[PDB]
Order: structure tokens, then sequence, then C-alpha cells
């Protein structure tokens, strides 16, 4: 369509599905998740925020993301850490795993971040748009899955303190990302970027499901 936010939910409305129906998501979605399970998953989040922050930071007065930036509402990455060290204990630095699915989604991001800058707009809509609208449904089956106790942490990640409305933001975050100005070739490379985003996630829950099934 002609709103760059319209083009990419049309765009990516296939490969969505594809990641509702990867078989490590359908079993979260039945409300088949475990702890151990769950802490693969923030694991990796962590990896891909650090990343992909660490990408957004070195680009966020370049033109063709700066529109998008939005640092306070959005980090996940301390967010992440404290999960972790709830997770994984006070030494989670030193035994999370970064799994070669991991890896490869750190490297894209990387790799856009520093020789694409102009694509990092697919991934910061991917992550943040995806985990800000269906925050709230993924995290109700999580508490209520992993029976943890009552010590206030372990679940930051699914709470964005600095934004009062995820409705009222996500029209704006969608108004910034159509103000971006990009040639139709830039276009359609964001755009498959996004599909390359949904798929680099869909071959992790893939590596996770097989690291659990042992
Ligand atoms: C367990 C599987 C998943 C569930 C149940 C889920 C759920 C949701 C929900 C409820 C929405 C709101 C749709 C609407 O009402 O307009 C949504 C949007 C979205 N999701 Fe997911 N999602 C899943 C996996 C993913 C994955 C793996 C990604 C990518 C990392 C992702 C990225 C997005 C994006 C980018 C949107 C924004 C659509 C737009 O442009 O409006 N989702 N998701």
């Amino acid at each position: 369509p002609q709103d760059l936010s319209e083009a990419l939910k049309e765009a990516t409305k296939e490969v969505h599905t594809q990641a509702e129906n990867a078989e490590f998501m359908r079993n979260f979605q039945k409300g088949q998740v475990t702890r151990d399970g769950f802490k693969l998953v923030m694991a990796s989040l962590y990896h891909i925020y650090v990343a992909l922050e660490e990408e957004i930071e070195r680009n966020k007065e370049s033109p063709v993301f700066a529109p998008v930036y939005f640092p306070e509402e959005l980090h996940r990455k301390a967010a992440l850490e404290q999960d972790l060290a709830f997770w994984y204990g006070p030494r989670w630095q030193e035994v999370i795993p970064y799994t070669p699915a991991m890896q490869r989604y750190v490297k894209r991001l990387h790799e856009v971040g520093r020789t694409e800058p102009e694509l990092l707009v697919a991934h910061a809509y991917t992550r943040y748009l995806g985990d800000l609208s269906g925050g709230q449904v993924l995290k109700k089956i999580a508490q209520k899955a992993l029976d943890l106790p009552s010590s206030g942490e372990g679940l930051a990640f699914f709470t964005f303190p600095n934004i009062a409305s995820a409705t009222k933001f996500k029209q704006l975050y969608r108004s910034r990302m159509n103000s971006l100005e990009m040639t139709p070739a830039v276009r359609q490379r964001v755009i498959e970027e996004a599909k390359t985003a949904f798929l680099l996630n869909i071959q992790l829950f893939e590596e996770l499901q097989e690291l659990l099934t042992h």
C-alpha cells in the first residue's frame, strides 16, 4: 500500500502466522511453556536487544532512522538484564546460553546497523511494535503457566514503563515510520528485511524447540 506502516503489516501477515504456527510457539500458546523454555526465550531476547539497541544508538542521528528513535519509551536491554538476574541468578552473564541461531540473528542486526542502516527500521518495527502489540497476550500466558514466586521480578520485559498508552504510541510510531523518505528500491528492501526478521525469529524458535526435546 501507500503508507510504509501499512505496507509492512500486509507484507508480513504470512510470516507472522508462520511464527504463530511454529511448534515452539504453538506450545507456548497452548500454555505448555516450561521454565527451561521460557529462560531460553529471555536469554535470546537479551542478545537480540543488546545488538539492536547498540545499532540504534550508532544510527540515531541518521536521517534513515532518527524519525523512529524513541530510546526512553522503547529500550529493553535494562529490563532484560533485570529479568535474567532473576531467571539465571547473580552470575547470569557467565551462564546464559548464546546459541548459533541467536548468533545468526545478532549477526544480521550488526550487518544492518553497520552497512545497511536504512534497513534498521525493519528490525525496530518487527521487535518493538511486535512486543508492544503482542506483549499483553504473550505475558498473560507465561505468568499463569510459570507459577513463579511473588518476588516482584522476572517479567519486566513485558512492561514498557515509559509508554502511558500503547494505542497512542503505536499510532505515533507508525506516523514516524511513514515520515521516512526512501527510494522505492530501499522501501522494497525494508519490506524484505522485515520478512527476514520474522524468519530469523522462526529459525530461532525451531532451534530452541530442538534444544528442549532431549
Ligand atoms: C506466539 C506468537 C505470537 C503471537 C500470539 C502474537 C500476537 C500478536 C498480536 C495480538 C498482535 C496484534 C495484532 C492486531 O490486533 O493488530 C501482534 C502484532 C505484531 N506482531 Fe505478533 N505475535 C506472535 C509472534 C510474533 C513474532 C515472532 C514477531 C516478530 C519478532 C511478531 C511481530 C509482530 C508485529 C511486528 C506486529 C505488528 C503488526 C502491525 O504492524 O500492526 N509477533 N502480534
